[PDB]
């Protein structure tokens, strides 16, 4: 389709999130998935070229984050519900989520699916917008409620059972690929594999005598959309402060020089991943776009005449208005 179809949609997302709304809109999007450090921030903050994202110990984002990544000639990030505000400041991104993390879920520090939405103008990026979502676990620790396994996995089914949610699945290579959370997920609800799309980070930390050269070949657990593989800073270059540029340049080096991959490495990396999510996230709308009119059309006369709580229901039906005007 067409270069116009990514920021429609992040229109549309800002129309539904203006009303705390995403999931239950059937938006075409990526949502990203995984485990608990399985390398998600990282791949963003890749895709950024900054620090923006909480760190730190337990649960530290628990809402999603709807980033949308516009390609333009300058750099800056707008939050939606800070209007008018540019940040320039990539530590005050930082914080303004951990705040809109502690303002919706501090009291329980449980899930929810309230969205954020945050918008990063830059040249350096091409138009791309993925919607974040908490990691998974599976043991609460220190103050974290019982069933925060659940609250997490509950909240990202609610994006992820969605036909037109395409799923990043992001899972770390010195893993059992058959313990992999995001791809439980995802064959959950695409059996078939067929808007499912592997990442597999770290790379960098398999075990000598192994590789993951099966599931980038796309042969030990067949996706469509297949694999990208990805090599992030370490924990020691993120606390040295080493810079993106350099870890991009150390993981094509990576690619390049190891003999399980090099074959494959035009279609391995960052650079690949974002240039392959952009592509297949603009067709995905292209292929999408018309169904989703339909169904918001459906969805707002079902409103008008259930019209004929309430507060709620005019909410949507104004979004869903402002939605299909945005559609057009
Ligand atoms: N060596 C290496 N470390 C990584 C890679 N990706 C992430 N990490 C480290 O794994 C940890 C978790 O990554 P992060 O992106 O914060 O995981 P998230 O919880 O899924 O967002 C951090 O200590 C990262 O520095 C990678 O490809 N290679």
């Amino acid at each position: 389709g067409m270069e116009d179809l990514i920021p429609l949609v992040n229109r549309l997302q800002d129309a539904f999130s203006a009303i705390g709304q995403n999931a239950d809109l059937d938006l075409p999007q990526i949502a990203v998935v995984g485990g608990q450090s399985a390398g998600k921030s990282s791949v963003l903050e890749n895709f950024v070229g900054r620090d923006f994202l909480p760190r730190g110990s337990g649960i530290v984002t628990r809402r999603p984050l709807v980033l949308q990544l516009v390609n333009a000639t300058t750099e800056y990030a707008e939050f939606l519900h800070c209007k008018g505000k540019k940040f320039t400041d990539f530590e005050e991104v930082r914080l303004e989520i951990e705040a809109e993390t502690d303002r919706v879920t501090g009291t329980n520090k449980g899930i929810s699916p309230v969205p954020i939405n945050l918008r990063v103008y830059s040249p350096h990026v091409l138009n791309l917008t993925l919607v974040d979502l908490p990691g998974m676990t599976k043991v609460p620790v220190g103050d974290q409620p019982p069933d925060i396994e659940f609250q997490i996995r509950d909240m990202l089914m609610q994006f992820v059972t969605k036909e037109n949610c395409l799923i990043l699945a992001v899972s770390p290579a010195n893993s059992d690929l058959a313990n992999s959370d995001a791809l439980k997920v995802a064959k959950e609800v695409d059996p078939q594999g067929q808007r499912t799309i592997g990442v597999i980070t770290k790379l960098d930390l398999m075990d000598e005598g192994t590789d993951a050269r099966d599931v980038l070949e796309n042969k030990l657990l067949p996706l469509r959309r297949g694999y990208i593989g990805v090599v992030n800073r370490s924990q020691k270059d993120i606390d040295g402060k080493k810079d993106i540029t350099a870890a991009l340049a150390a993981e094509r080096k990576f690619f390049l020089s190891h003999p399980s991959y090099r074959h494959l490495a035009d279609r391995m990396g960052t650079p690949y991943l974002q240039k392959v999510l952009n592509q297949q996230l603009t067709n995905h709308i292209r292929d999408t776009l018309p169904g989703l009119r339909n169904k918001l059309q459906s969805q707002l006369l079902s409103i008008e005449k259930e019209v004929e709580r309430v507060d709620e229901m005019l909410r949507m039906y104004h979004a869903l208005k402002e939605a299909l005007s945005i559609i057009g």
